């Protein structure tokens, strides 16, 4: 297999062209309220770039606690296109939202949802933004799910949208 080095560097290289191919201005702090435009991204401490399209409401996530959906289009792009969720949108009718816990990481069993549909980097934004707010992010591998941490892939979420539970 490829060593966890020459992963983090085939990564490096396809965010470098995404954020080239795609015109996008990578800031190093907030910009002023949280306003962003179209084509900015934040990168976080933890690697992740951030775009908050709708901040929400004032409420915060409390960890180990607050129970959450989203809906998302989530694509992968440094060797594909191919889009792996998509339960937002004009084309996304029918769906449902995936649930999880705020605080829960992604198991290791490929029988397990959270394999798959919960990382550390999905959750980041949780810091920063309420119920019904929507974001765009980047989030590479090593915070990522575990079905993508293992093949070093990094997402891109064109679009997500948080739901509290508690609020419904």
């Amino acid at each position: 297999g490829k060593s966890y080095t020459d992963m983090l560097k085939d990564e490096k290289k396809a965010i470098e062209r995404f954020i080239d191919d795609k015109g996008l201005e990578i800031l190093d702090d907030f910009p002023a309220d949280s306003v962003f435009k179209e084509n900015q991204f934040v990168l976080l401490d933890n690697g992740v770039y951030l775009n908050i399209i709708d901040k929400g409401s004032d409420q915060r996530a409390v960890q180990y606690k607050t129970k959450m959906l989203y809906r998302c289009k989530m694509s992968y792009f440094m060797d594909s296109t191919i889009v792996a969720i998509e339960n937002y949108g004009p084309h996304s009718n029918g769906t449902s939202p995936i649930a999880f816990t705020y605080g829960d990481y992604s198991k290791n069993s490929p029988y397990d949802p959270s394999y798959y549909y919960v990382s550390e980097g999905m959750q980041e934004p949780l810091k920063y933004v309420g119920d019904r707010a929507k974001v765009k992010m980047i989030v590479p591998f090593k915070r990522g799910a575990y079905n993508d941490q293992s093949n070093g892939q990094p997402v891109y979420y064109e679009i997500l949208e948080y739901i509290f539970e508690e609020n419904l």
